[PDB]
């Protein structure tokens, strides 16, 4: 695995010992043969788990969910997808790493599609080795894999919403279960649907994951209601999913604006990421995966991978030339390499609308790209009518960074920046210019 020009897909089955049996035998190789070595986690959960996995070994934790003194000379570091992304993307010298491990290595999130676009090029390149942990690849077309003890798969109605009867498997279940819905909102619906009914719930989405996974650990639960973030290595105590096997897709209308598509089917990979939470304990057979709808290839033609391109087409890698999606995943976009390169300036106001900003890749990209500056915040008022955002029925309104009351109505409307009130509250803060 660990000679340069090699890129090994390590694609054992979910629960097989990738993270904690495999990956410390591949560390303590990398460090005998003098590799400088990144290792990426998917999260911050992940990252700290990493941290148990190779306790003892002599890695660098680029991440505050780790507290360790370190000692100076390792040759390891450990950081999440996206922060090496950002770095790449700063103008932050990042060692050209030898060795670069993806564990869960399918997390389709922007930065992590452009991590391993970086990574493969460099290996194809003749400059690197890389090592891709996951059960499921690109393109698999396997929604069932193997797992530590046998799994129940049962096809079956999954509510969506509020139910008052004709699904008491739902509820009559004494055991955990981890369900998998499509965004927050729904989650939300379910959630309060099972807390009448006198469940204790726990809610898990992207920006409260670190946070709330502590709660299934700290706290007794009857269910957890997860997006797609729980597909990312989190692990749970738990006897059964229930999968609506759904999610949102982000698709980019007419170059000019972004939906938030759906729900609509999930691709195989994630489906078998939802299954894979469960059947995890040899000791354990029997745990019962529910899954409500088929799979697709939902992943075509869904923004992330332009995304991706954009960060690609703003990242060093020598002279002119740009980094290539990794090629499993490199048709699911129909862009041209370097369509997005921006001039100096511009491509800072890019990083920083992301890193300072906390707006969606696309969003950044089309404000950076009219020549605006970081601060000005004009364009977030001066949309058409139809860009108006709306808050329980009403335009949102703010008061501008002039203290003028105004209605929010962006110039290029991002559904990311509303998909929920957390995502709209941000945004609302953005719009005012306190960040």
């Amino acid at each position: 695995m660990l000679k340069k020009k090699q890129l090994t897909v390590l694609d054992l089955h979910p629960g097989a010992g990738k993270t904690r049996r495999v990956l410390p035998e591949i560390v303590r190789e990398a460090i005998k043969k003098r590799l400088r070595t990144v290792i990426l986690a998917p999260t911050r959960v992940v990252a700290a788990e990493m941290e148990e996995a190779l306790r003892g070994l002599p890695v660098r934790y680029m991440t505050t969910a780790v507290n360790v003194t370190h000692s100076g000379t390792e040759i390891v570091d450990l950081m999440c997808h996206a922060t090496f992304t950002s770095r790449l993307l700063q103008p932050i010298r990042v060692p050209n790493y030898n060795l670069n491990i993806m564990d869960e290595a399918h997390f389709t999130d922007p930065s992590s599609i452009a991590a391993r676009g970086y990574i493969s090029t460099r290996v194809e390149m003749g400059e690197a080795a890389a090592i891709f942990m996951t059960a499921t690849p690109p393109g698999t077309r396997d929604a069932f894999p193997d797992s530590n003890s046998p799994i129940m798969d049962t096809e079956v109605e999954v509510p969506e919403r509020a139910w008052s009867s004709g699904f008491d498997w739902v509820t009559d279940h004494s055991g955990k279960t981890v369900w998998f819905v499509p965004s927050v909102r729904n989650g939300n619906e379910i959630a309060a649907c099972l807390t009448k009914a006198g469940k204790r719930v726990i809610q898990l989405s992207r920006k409260t994951f670190e946070t709330e996974f502590q709660k299934t650990k700290n706290q007794e639960w009857d269910f957890v209601i997860t997006t797609d973030i729980s597909e990312m290595g989190a692990n749970f105590k738990a006897d059964r999913v229930i999968d609506s096997r759904r999610c949102l897709k982000p698709v980019i209308l007419d170059g000019e604006r972004v939906i938030l598509a759906g729900p609509m089917p999930v691709t195989h990979a994630s489906a078998a990421q939802r299954r894979g939470r469960i059947g995890r304990n040899p000791n354990k057979p029997g745990d019962e995966y529910m899954y409500g709808g088929g799979c697709a290839e939902t992943d075509e033609g869904h923004a992330h991978w332009l995304e991706a391109r954009m960060l690609l087409d703003n990242i060093y890698l020598q002279d002119g030339l740009i980094a290539s999606l990794y090629r499993p995943e490199a048709d699911k976009v129909a862009a041209i390499e370097g369509e997005f390169k921006l001039r100096t300036e511009q491509r800072k106001t890019f990083v920083e609308l992301m890193k300072r900003g906390d707006l969606p890749v696309w969003l950044a990209y089309q404000v950076a790209s009219a020549g605006i500056t970081y601060t000005d915040r004009r364009w977030c008022f001066d949309g058409t009518t139809n860009n108006t955002i709306m808050e329980d029925s009403v335009p949102a309104e703010v008061w501008t960074k002039y203290g003028e009351k105004r209605v929010l109505k962006p110039r290029w409307m991002d559904a990311r920046v509303c998909s929920d009130h957390a995502a709209l509250k941000s945004f609302k803060e953005f719009a005012a210019g306190k960040r």
